[PDB]
């Protein structure tokens, strides 16, 4: 494994003109520096590099562009209003992105080195991370396989660098849903629980399906019953009186077709530790939803991601007609309160073991 | 809403020119003087397609199809024939393949027909890499790749196609025992297991490692509650044997959404339906349909096809931790090499059909 104790830094002669904080299209604009560390099987991990932003260069064979050999993470940094920049739950991306990184037959790393690593990388382009608390600096650690050969196997050369992109929002502004059970995102025995490129390259087809017909995202169905997984690559939460008439807040359980947000775990975590309604992980259907539209049962559809943090869903495209859903004309109450404590602690308005300082 | 056009080639000799390897080699391993690229941007579409030098990609970090495996790719063969002359094999449907997959990966459609010409070119350049063998071939990779700088998940408005050259030889007869874990599965219905799109291939590395660990050279894909035995590693399944009726059969999975349509098992299919030796049927196999038949001799071969190994014997498959014998090479393999004669008698020219183009 690499260690931060050896970065080599060269600076850029030439720094870019920061962007305006109000208007970011998300991914676009990236910073001065980005971090790069080289990888062989003959002699393992090369020094790590902060150089200026510049293009890759990789043979023509690649793995990562033949066999989609290839795993990302999505992490960011915010400007606390105390003028501190912080990190959320760093910590927990590092442990996913090693969790795929040997699901992927890719070359394992030590956690804590890529962490201080991507520190060190902000802390150079620090005045990127906006001075907005409705804005942020996303964080892209990606790890690619280089193979030269054309064989299909474990990688013997690899590739893993960071990119820093100042955004603002992804896409309250409620979204629509379009929902067609002949597309799946993942599946059992898959790998859809990773960060794996391999997983979101075989839903374009249905995003831009969903685009042509009025929508902002795809609400994935599987199985015989078509339960509703996720909101786009966001994972799903329904706020709800459940068929035991009961206040509930629910999301799909993690068996294998869903994939572990941090977001996720974090509002199950506030939720749990509010304890004013049940906090379920369990299956939803289209039947559970429709069935409970009907009867005034749902209060709040949303999504939940580093990017968003949350956002509201406020109608679904399904067998042919739309179907409205309430989450708007309901405040909406508990995505405002959580997306507002969720900020509040990203920013250091609020004091709590899941930020990092500097 | 466009093509590129090989009329408009621009062709960039290498000065330096690398030395042929030796015709007996390892499979993608050497690559050619020169290769192909066609730069494409959604505000100007195509740009002149180019044949230069052999060299690395100049991507920008951010490129789609290295966050979100915005790829896809294909894999023919050159040879080069008892009489000297080079001929391509069904080349055609390898341009139909790559195109359904391109619009299936929301990448930029092109004339079919033009590449197919632009790739011939290539060839036509490189030809004396096309080994001067009877049992090594040249391997052609076009590769289609999204070069969106933006992280947003999103049909990319820029892309870049590519041509690379490799001489080979085989890609490991030599029977393979197969590794069957029903706990990974390779395809799902609604998702993109029938395009050779390379999202399908990243996530399969593990189960291929764990088919090595165990002694195993490939991984039997099962599917559903029934097991069903769909593909042998990345080739297409055949399984010769007498079916529940009593009746020799040529069996192989449907194209039902989960397998790929394999340009060697085109051929198979049309071999065997023309022969007409025996019950040719596109059909669900699972591994009680498996086991129940070598628990009654009803078996006599089984084999993966394509272009890499053309066809490929199976031996052996551990199951359950079992260890269950195929005696296909037992029997010849009669049907395995009968296949493998025929479509290498006509790859290389010795037996004149339309199912290649000269050069
Ligand atoms: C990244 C991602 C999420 C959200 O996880 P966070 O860690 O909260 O950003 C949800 N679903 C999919 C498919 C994802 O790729
Ligand atoms: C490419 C491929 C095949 C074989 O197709 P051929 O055109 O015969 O080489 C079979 N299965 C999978 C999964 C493939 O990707
Ligand atoms: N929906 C978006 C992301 C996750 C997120 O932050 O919600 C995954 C795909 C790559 C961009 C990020
Ligand atoms: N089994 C192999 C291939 C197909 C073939 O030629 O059999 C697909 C994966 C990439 C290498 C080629
Ligand atoms: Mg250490």
């Amino acid at each position: 494994t690499f260690k931060a104790k050896d970065l080599i830094v060269t600076p850029a002669t030439i720094l870019k003109e920061k962007p305006d904080p109000n208007n970011l299209v998300f991914g676009t604009v990236f910073t001065d520096h980005m971090l790069t560390v080289e990888w062989s099987s003959e002699f393992g991990w090369e020094k790590p590099h902060i150089k200026p932003l510049q293009n890759l260069s990789l043979h023509p064979g690649s793995s990562a562009l033949h066999y989609a050999v290839e795993l990302f993470e999505g992490l960011k940094a915010f400007r606390g209003v105390d003028n501190k920049i912080r990190l959320f739950q760093p910590n927990l991306n590092m442990d996913r992105m090693y969790r795929s990184a040997v699901r992927a037959t890719l070359p394992v790393f030590d956690k804590e080195e890529l962490l201080e690593c991507i520190q060190q990388l902000v802390k150079l382009d620090q005045e990127w991370v906006p001075y907005s608390t409705s804005a942020s600096l996303y964080i892209r650690p990606t790890f690619i396989g280089t193979e030269p050969s054309l064989g299909v196997k474990k990688p013997t050369k690899a590739l893993l660098f960071v990119l820093l992109s100042p955004v603002g929002p992804y896409f309250f502004n409620p979204v629509s849903l379009w929902a067609n059970p002949k597309y799946v995102r993942a599946w059992k025995g898959g790998t859809g629980d990773c960060k794996m490129g391999g997983n979101y390259g075989s839903s374009l087809f249905a995003q831009c399906e969903a685009v042509d017909n009025g929508c902002q995202q795809v609400l994935w169905l599987y199985g015989e019953d078509h339960q509703i997984t996720e909101v786009g690559t966001m994972n799903l939460f329904l706020y709800w009186i459940n068929e035991d008439g009961e206040e509930e807040l629910a999301t799909p359980p993690l068996d294998g077709i869903i994939l572990p947000g941090v977001t996720r775990r974090c509002i199950l975590d506030l939720a749990h530790q509010w304890g004013e309604f049940k906090v379920s992980e369990r299956y939803l259907t289209m039947d559970d939803l429709t069935t409970a539209l009907e009867g005034n049962r749902v209060r709040e559809m949303f999504g939940s991601g580093t990017a968003c943090v949350v956002c509201p869903v406020s109608d679904i495209l399904y067998k042919g007609e739309t179907i409205h859903i309430p989450t708007m004309e309901n405040g909406p109450k508990l995505a405002s309160r959580i997306l507002s404590k969720l900020t509040d602690i990203q920013y250091g308005r609020e004091e709590r073991d899941w930020t990092i300082v500097l």
